């Protein structure tokens, strides 16, 4: 009920593959994006546009590129 453990991480794998390409205080910026894309006071657009402003094409490519080689399902 406190701080539970689950084997799944409770963010999602895009998150997942910038937060480890990522400095955790930039990440601090994007979980508040999230959490406005969330409360739906973000547009969808928008919200890419602001991820791949916050991460970067050249990071961009590196996450589209480990999302293509991930054989998970």
């Amino acid at each position: 009920t406190t701080r539970p453990k689950s084997p799944w991480m409770p963010f999602p794998t895009l998150f997942a593959a910038i937060s480890h390409k990522v400095a955790e205080n930039d990440m601090l910026l994007i979980n508040a994006d999230y959490q406005q894309l969330r409360d739906k006071k973000m547009t969808r657009a928008e919200f890419v546009r602001k991820l791949r402003v916050i991460v970067g094409d050249d990071l961009l490519r590196s996450t589209i590129t480990t999302l293509q080689n991930q054989p998970k399902s």
